[PDB]
């Protein structure tokens, strides 16, 4: 796995948001979310990296730092 993509996965399920619904709010494909959380990926652009953050209840520097 990966740092972003723990970090991601972890905060959804507590969330308790499925993988589609997160998708869906943050208005990405179902397979590129599972991309992030389950692969080495190129950092989201700035806005789907706010829109993540947001509908998570965290900062975006939750996932720029280590």
């Amino acid at each position: 796995a990966t740092r972003l993509g723990e970090k991601l996965r972890d905060l959804r399920k507590q969330r308790g948001l499925t993988l589609e619904k997160l998708a869906d709010m943050a208005g990405l494909s179902k397979s590129y979310l599972w991309e992030l959380e389950n692969r080495e990926s190129q950092r989201p652009s700035a806005e789907k990296l706010t829109a993540l953050a947001d509908a998570l209840g965290v900062g975006t520097s939750f996932f720029l730092e280590d």
